[PDB]
């Protein structure tokens, strides 16, 4: 799927390797994020939100890109799907800039370890 095939081009890792990261990454979200990885999901989530408030369903929305050396680039028929690929696109390129920092560590990470205050988007 799109997500997914975008965080593959974009990181060098599989899409399975962010799809449970820390306390954002992956359905819902709660405490506070782990890392500047999690930061990201964190974001992201709150992407969705802005966009379901939109009229939007982006958890369900369909989009087009491509990958070449001038970046990612977005389309599709409608203005929702467009939306959807943007904050798609900004979680993968925060991906990228925090590989630095990923740690295999918080992959699967048990949602009883997350501690702390949720911060406000
Ligand atoms: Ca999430
Ligand atoms: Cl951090
Ligand atoms: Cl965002
Ligand atoms: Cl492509
Ligand atoms: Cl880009
Ligand atoms: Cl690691
Ligand atoms: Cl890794
Ligand atoms: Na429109």
């Amino acid at each position: 799927v799109q997500f997914g095939v975008m965080i593959e081009k974009m990181t060098g890792k599989s899409a399975l390797q962010y799809g449970d990261y820390g306390c954002y990454c992956g359905i819902g979200g709660s405490h506070w994020p782990v890392d500047q990885t999690d930061w990201c999901c964190h974001a992201h989530d709150c992407c969705y939100g802005r966009l379901e408030k939109l009229g939007c369903e982006p958890k369900l929305e369909k989009y087009l890109f491509s990958v070449s050396e001038r970046g990612i680039f977005c389309a599709g028929r409608t203005t929702c799907q467009r939306l959807t690929c943007e904050c798609d696109k900004r979680a993968a390129l925060c991906f990228r800039r925090n590989l630095g920092t990923y740690n295999r560590k918080y992959a699967h990470y048990p949602n009883k370890l997350c501690t702390g205050p949720t911060p406000p988007c």
